[PDB]
């Protein structure tokens, strides 16, 4: 498929290992995701300066 584009799919290996691997990259990339998620109300809060009522929003509800 393509110039070359898809040419290392045929890893032909139905083992539970990758599969695994798979499955823990999931929580893994979520668990960094979930890191950004605060990161990035940390970067509104320099665009909302003062961001008492905003970071202590379960206060707020």
């Amino acid at each position: 498929s393509d110039v070359l584009d898809i040419t290392a799919d045929p890893t032909t290996a139905p083992q539970t290992e990758r599969m695994m691997r798979i499955n823990w990259k999931k929580w893994w990339q979520v668990f960094y995701t979930v890191v950004d998620y605060v990161n990035q109300i940390i970067q509104l809060m320099s665009k909302r300066s003062r961001s008492l009522n905003s970071a202590a929003f379960y206060y707020r509800v």
